[PDB]
């Protein structure tokens, strides 16, 4: 699925990420934009490691799902990485929450280092009633 805006951020909302760990939902909405477009089906192949990105938010099997074939990858999450490419976001919250309860937290994920650290951000909440 392919989110759109304020559907996303109502979803994320209702999900309990409007400032989970004091991350903010403007915050969650930018992740999700520049890590996959708000596409939960989106997966990346890291060649170098032999790891793979799946969903919404991008997570990566070396750490957080299981996809049975990264080398000496763990399932912090403990889901199937599958989990991660569901229309409903749910376990793919539960996932990005365990990952920010990490002292990294939302510097977790580079993009977001890269696009909404420091950022005006307040364009991704605007008008969705959030």
């Amino acid at each position: 699925k392919v989110f759109e805006r304020c559907e996303l951020a109502r979803t994320l909302k209702r999900l309990g990420m409007d400032g989970y760990r004091g991350i903010s939902l403007a915050n969650w909405m930018c992740l999700a934009k520049w890590e996959s477009g708000y596409n939960t089906r989106a997966t990346n192949y890291n060649a170098g490691d032999r790891s793979t990105d799946y969903g919404i938010f991008q997570i990566n099997s070396r750490y957080w799902c299981n996809d049975g074939k990264t080398p000496g990858a763990v399932n912090a999450c403990h889901l199937s990485c599958s989990a991660l490419l569901q229309d409903n976001i749910a376990d793919a919250t539960a996932c990005a929450k365990r990952v920010v309860r990490d002292p990294q937290g939302i510097r977790a994920w580079v993009a977001w280092r890269n696009r909404c650290q420091n950022r005006d951000v307040r364009q991704y909440v605007q008008g969705c009633g959030v």
